[PDB]
This record gives C-alpha cells, sequence and structure tokens, in this order.
C-alpha cells in the first residue's frame, strides 16, 4: 500500500492513487514519470500549468479546483487561453485533477 517511483534512482513517495504525498523536493523527473504511466505527454504547455499549480499550493497554500484553475490560467497564460475545452484537450482524463496530480498535488476537493 502506497509505492515509491524511480525518478534518478530516487525512491519518491507518492500516494497509491498516483499523487506525490512527498512534497518536500519534486523534480521535473517525478511529473515525468507519472505522465509517462498515463500516456499523456507534457509539453510547455503542460508544464506552465504544472509548474503553476506547484508554485500556487506552495505560496498560497491553495489548490485550485477546476473552476478556479480555468479562471487563473486564463490571466495567467495568456488574454483568454483560460477555456474549459482547451483544458480538456491537455488533460483528457480531468483538466484539475491531472494537472496537480502531476504538479505533486494531494486529491484536491475541498469543503464543497
Amino acid at each position: 500500500m502506497a509505492d515509491t517511483i524511480e525518478v534518478d534512482g530516487k525512491q519518491f513517495a507518492v500516494d497509491e492513487e498516483g499523487y506525490l504525498s512527498n512534497l518536500n523536493d519534486w523534480v521535473p523527473g517525478v511529473a515525468d514519470v507519472m505522465a509517462k504511466q498515463d500516456n499523456l505527454e507534457l509539453t510547455e504547455e503542460h508544464w506552465d500549468i504544472i509548474n503553476f499549480l506547484r508554485e500556487y499550493y506552495e505560496e498560497y497554500q491553495i489548490a485550485p479546483a477546476v473552476r478556479v484553475l480555468t479562471k487563473a490560467v486564463g490571466k495567467k497564460l495568456g488574454k483568454e487561453k483560460g477555456n474549459s475545452k482547451y483544458l480538456y484537450s491537455l488533460f483528457p482524463y480531468g483538466p484539475a485533477k491531472q494537472a496537480c496530480r502531476f504538479a505533486g498535488l494531494p486529491k484536491p476537493t475541498g469543503c464543497v
């Protein structure tokens, strides 16, 4: 129960659901290896969003849900690039859920 991934020969602790629990480091290799297992390729678009969540959660202590991410990325990335279809075209498994997975963030649902 709960497994460790292989990055640079280092054992990083991730939740068995595929979410990095050890947020005491996180390197690009972590996200890449996790993406490989999902067959999702990470372009500069993905990496911008991944780094965004990484930074956002680290500074704000807040994990942006799908309703929030779409707004934030819209202003951050460009003019109005934050589109629902765009997010689904990047993460076909679920925009916010897939992004945070690679960003090394825990399952974000919150008190709704």
